């Protein structure tokens, strides 16, 4: 593959760093799908990574919760400007009758924070958690990045089509995008192809069952399941409403310094500078809660993290290119955006 070297100088560099384990990489690039694999899924059986590989993709979820909420919007079972009790009988009499379904896919709810408190593990804790929740900001006007915010949403969103989450993103939405071998809970027959995530202290980890992580992050995927995603993003899929909901997806609703948020997908001006990249990748994105402005060639992107697990996302339906990057480290998101950028760029020409 001649564009081998490409993309080892920009990988291997990476693997040596931060003494990654293992990496799956594949690059979309006029119509065709090429994958490079570095390195071992398991330290303890020495597994090759392939592209058939299962990582947990943190955050990554996100973009393919949001498109379960699109589809929702496609088949009429809700709209974005519902208030989010319409679709939550147990949310009636809460701030949650004043914020809107999109502002939860956008984290704009009003201050929502990153993670549920350690001490919301079940059902009713996680219900009153949301009932007794004060916000912070006016809905609209801050993002604040929050699992509880889109966790909601895509819980919603599966409540509005009367099917549980789990079994419309593995039953409906996963097939109908080609993604055959993405889940939310690993079967029997696929869990020799799921690698071990490692911590920093090099001992090797999964995720655990936390409130919502199903919806937020809980999904595990293989490069090349991810880039067919990438794929159905750029060149489309052959179902109608799950072409539109993929659309919707793309649009902008605001802005953060020269980052666009969309359901899922964080969208960019391409050309996009390195330095552009990493501010809207930035931990004081992630973590702080910055004021919403107006919205927006396009790159869109999605970072993901879970304990020993690092993915990344880029891709421009302009250029007909794109890259996945899964890796089990939880290596950091600076390195991920550099890689990427420099590689895009060189696909780009
Ligand atoms: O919430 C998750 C999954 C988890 C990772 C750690 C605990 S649950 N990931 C999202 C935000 N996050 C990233 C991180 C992190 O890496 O510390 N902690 N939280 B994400 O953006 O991938
Ligand atoms: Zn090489
Ligand atoms: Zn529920
Ligand atoms: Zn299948
Ligand atoms: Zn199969
Ligand atoms: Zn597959
Ligand atoms: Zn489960
Ligand atoms: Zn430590
Ligand atoms: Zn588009
Ligand atoms: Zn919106
Ligand atoms: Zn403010
Ligand atoms: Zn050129």
């Amino acid at each position: 593959d001649p564009l081998r070297p490409v993309v080892d100088a920009s990988i291997q560099p990476l693997l040596k760093e931060h003494r990654i384990p293992g990496m799956a990489v594949a690059v979309l690039k006029d119509g065709k799908a090429h994958y490079f694999n570095y390195g071992v899924a398991n330290r303890e059986s020495g597994a090759s990574v392939s592209e058939q590989t299962l990582f947990e993709i943190g955050s990554v979820s996100k973009t393919l919760t949001a498109t379960l909420g699109a589809y929702a919007v496609v088949k009429g079972a809700m709209q974005l400007d519902d208030k989010a009790s319409r679709h939550a009988p147990w949310l009636k009499g809460s701030v949650f009758d004043s914020i809107t379904m999109g502002e939860l896919a956008t984290y704009s709810a009003g201050g929502l924070p990153l993670q549920f408190p350690e001490e919301v593990d079940s059902s009713e804790k996680m219900r009153a958690y949301y009932r007794q929740w004060a916000p912070v900001y006016s809905p609209g006007s801050h993002r604040q990045y929050s699992n509880p915010s889109i966790g909601l949403f895509g819980h919603l969103a599966a409540s509005s089509l009367k099917q549980p989450f789990a079994q419309l993103m593995e039953q409906t939405l996963l097939p109908g995008l080609g993604m055959h071998h993405t889940y939310v809970n690993v079967p029997k027959q696929a869990m020799a192809s799921y690698a071990y995530g490692y911590s920093k202290e090099d001992k090797p980890i999964r995720v655990n069952p936390g409130m919502l992580a199903d919806e937020a992050y809980g999904i595990k995927t293989s490069s090349a399941d991810l880039l067919a995603f990438v794929k159905a993003n750029i060149g489309g899929v052959d179902d109608k409403a799950l072409q539109q909901a993929i659309s919707l997806t793309h649009k902008g609703h605001y802005s953060v310094g020269g980052m666009t948020q969309g359901l899922g997908w964080e969208s960019y001006a391409y050309p996009v500078t390195e330095q552009t990249l990493l501010a809207g990748n930035s931990a004081k994105v992630i973590l702080e809660a910055n004021p919403t402005a107006a919205p927006r060639q396009v790159l869109f992107n999605k970072t993901g993290s879970s304990n020993g697990f690092g993915a990344y996302v880029a891709f421009v339906p302009a250029r007909g290119i794109g890259i996945v990057m899964l890796a089990n480290r939880n290596y950091p998101i600076p390195a991920r955006v550099k890689a990427a950028h420099a590689i895009l760029a060189q696909l780009a020409g």
